[PDB]
């Protein structure tokens, strides 16, 4: 009932604990049990520790983005049964989230985790968040998509996973994500995708792949697609030769909006749009399955 020093708290529209850009070097104490959102974004608060949140019950909104968070609690967030939105974003220092986290929060419907310089997806990091729709993991440091990082994400929309570094797509990497319209892969380091990532990925309507290292592309990789509307694969050392004639005739049947498919190779090509050359331009080799 009383408010913290470095806070302002009010009942409307939802029962508010806002404090940011307080300087807090921790989470404040006394935070009214019945706040339903805490404000804690903008502070330097580099630890949560165990149950830092647990008498408020009702909280459905957490935000402790740009903080100086170095270290979470694998019990931080207990209690946030009906927890719907967390924000942990701009915290470059984080480097690593606890596998066990997220554990219990089957409310969750948005997870930011933007810019934490995060190293890895643990096993089990998103498991049972059967609520989440938005997973932000975009500028960040990942190094790998392992299989069934999101198996249990069925209701999941939007995946954020551009400005890393990963380097290929396993075939379980999105296994699972039955309900997903965007995925965001650009601005990594992916060489290959395995021809049949994107089997559960049939209501995809976008799919950004620019700015990565894929020389060739299965064309079984884009067949489940089904939904698809909106392509990118631009910005990519594509090897216009024989190895490229089954992306081709996709693109030729493509009714959505795709991208510049630029040549890297061969010369004769270079810059030019696959998508719109000729069959008789794709033939020779420039190690692959056709040479
Ligand atoms: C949560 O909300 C319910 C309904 O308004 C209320 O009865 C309960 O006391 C609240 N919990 C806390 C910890 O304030
Ligand atoms: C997924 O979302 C739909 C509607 O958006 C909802 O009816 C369903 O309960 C959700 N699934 C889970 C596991 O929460
Ligand atoms: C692309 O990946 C290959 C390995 O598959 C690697 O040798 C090469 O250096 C990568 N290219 C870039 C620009 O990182
Ligand atoms: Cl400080
Ligand atoms: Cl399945």
């Amino acid at each position: 009932s009383p408010c913290p020093g470095a806070c302002v708290c009010y009942n409307e529209p939802k029962v508010t604990t806002s404090c940011p850009q307080q300087g807090l070097q921790a989470v404040p104490t006394g935070i009214p049990a019945s706040s339903q959102r805490i404000f804690l974004h903008g502070n330097r608060i580099s630890h949560v520790p165990a149950a830092s949140f647990q008498s408020c019950r009702n909280l459905t909104i957490l935000w402790l983005h740009s903080n100086a968070l170095a270290r979470i609690d694998a019990a931080a967030f207990t209690g946030l049964t009906l927890l719907e939105q967390l924000d942990l974003s701009d915290n470059a220092q984080l480097h690593v989230v606890d596998p066990t986290t997220f554990h219990g929060l089957g409310h969750l419907h948005t997870l930011h985790l933007d810019r934490c310089g995060l190293r890895e997806l643990g096993p089990g990091l998103f498991r049972g968040l059967a609520a989440l729709q938005y997973l932000y993991l975009q500028d960040n440091n990942l190094q790998a998509l392992p299989d069934n990082t999101f198996r249990d994400l069925g209701n999941l929309t939007h995946l954020f996973l551009h400005g890393n570094r990963i380097p290929s797509v396993p075939e379980h990497a999105f296994r699972g994500l039955h309900s997903l319209d965007r995925l965001l892969l650009h601005q990594n380091h992916v060489a290959r995708v395995h021809p049949h990532a994107f089997r559960d990925l049939g209501r995809l309507m976008t799919l950004y792949l620019f700015a990565n290292n894929l020389s060739m592309l299965p064309a079984e990789v884009l067949m489940p697609l089904r939904s698809l509307q909106y392509l990118r694969l631009n910005d990519n050392p594509w090897v216009c030769d024989c190895r490229a004639r089954p992306l081709w005739a996709w693109l030729q049947k493509f009714r959505g909006s795709s991208s510049e498919v630029p040549c890297n190779l061969p010369q004769r090509l270079a810059d030019r749009d696959l998508k719109r050359l000729a069959a008789s331009d794709l033939e020779g080799c420039a190690l692959p399955k056709c040479c």
